[PDB]
DNA sequence: GGGGATCCCTAAGCTCCATCGATG
DNA sequence: CATCGATGGAGCTTAGGGATCCCC
DNA sequence: GGGGATCCCTAAGCTCCATCGATG
DNA sequence: CATCGATGGAGCTTAGGGATCCCC
């Protein structure tokens, strides 16, 4: 459940990057849909769900992923998956550059290239 | 406890057509970051929420600041939330609030003129 | 929600025939299955679901007795809804008496006076 | 708070094929009540959850009378659950109790004999 | 004013601490 | 000499029904 | 002893209270 | 004169990471 320190430690990016951003409480055990982040600078809004992997690749659930498109969707803002894998920057993975495995989606070494820094994200409406 | 009411409060933004989340840890040294945020394609929202005994509710001009100061950031409405002993929500966007000097205020005064939560989805149009 | 008030009569009545029984706490929103009510005697051990009702016929969602089964089957006790009509006793129902209507179940005029006395529930087997 | 490692135990009592409840105001006045009471159709459970920060725990042989007045009533077996700051929940039959005199008590001399919740469904074999 | 929807105040718990005893 | 405002603190458990307050 | 799973202690919040001021 | 026991109190918020303790 190390998770939480890296959710902390994006904010830092986001809020750098000038994003308002906040994490959302009783996100687990939740009576609603939520992600783990989000964020506006006024121009752009973000439902984030956010993974850190120590490798590719990295697996999200069916359900996970209608939920957060769910959410995204009603609030008003862009579905995105933050990745961080340790030695390389935060990822960010756009739900429509996600791979559909059986019962799932994936991002692996054939997607994880085609990801988005931070500053991307920001200016490319 | 009063965390009855403040998830009371949540499903009716939910209620309303919004998509609204408890900022996690926002019990936290000042940082610009509202008690909830909302949102729906539309109308976005950052909300102080206050449950106070009774008028008048005091606010620091500090405290308003913040709100401020996230809400212009993250391309929100500034909005304090308000519930007393038998009243029901009320919500008051902080251009409605009564200043003094190193606070603001909401009494007797304002109060009745306190929108419901539908009336602030229905500014938009 | 004056439901509780009932409840904690009936815990009554139960403890005056004999059982050990005791409110089920999380009861609502919970992590698991969970009626109103469990007891045992040392003989016999009750699953309850507790309702009172201004008159008949009372309904059952389907899902609220699929719940209460599961959880019977499941700690190994009995099935039961209990009754309240104002002016009459408990009235004691196994879920095998209970009546199917579309998509739930019922007890009206034609099932309730086939309804247990408490005492007849303690010493049937 | 504690309320983590609460309903922590009710997984373990669940994940052992246990239907565990949380017995609702047992925080009330000495009531031969458990604060946790579970059964599988065979073994049945009267649990007094006691989170100590160190040994030993004393238990007034009145608090004790109450599990076992309650226990038997019920046609349960009476335990308490003992939770240590970095030792995992461990299950003591009334029987395995030290005694001094108006308390029992659970010291170095007797934790390290007490069961585990899956020895304990175990028994009844 | 009478009738009803909303509270809050009362009694209790437990865990940890610290006094105080008695016994060794 | 009181009232509205402000300033610096301390308490932070649950849970039920009798009592309150509102509103018609 | 070194490496890892588990805590707890630190900094902070809010709401309500009560002092204290100043202004009328 | 200390240790194990007992007796009568008071505090009861969250939440994160640095620090601890355990175990191998």
């Amino acid at each position: 459940s190390k998770g939480t320190r890296f959710e902390r430690d994006l904010l830092v990016e986001l809020w750098k990057a000038g994003f308002a951003a906040i994490r959302v409480a009783g996100s687990g055990v939740s009576p609603f849909p939520c992600p783990d982040i989000v964020a506006g600078n006024g121009r752009t809004y973000l439902a984030i769900e956010v993974k850190m992997r120590k490798e590719l690749p990295l697996y999200l659930s069916a359900d996970e992923v209608e939920q957060l498109v769910t959410f995204a969707r009603g609030f008003g803002a862009e579905a995105y998956v933050a990745l961080k894998l340790p030695r390389k920057k935060w990822r960010f993975f756009p739900v429509q550059m996600l791979e559909r495995t059986e019962k799932n989606f994936k991002i692996d070494e054939s997607v994880y290239p085609l990801g988005l820094e931070i500053a991307e994200v920001a200016g490319k409406f």
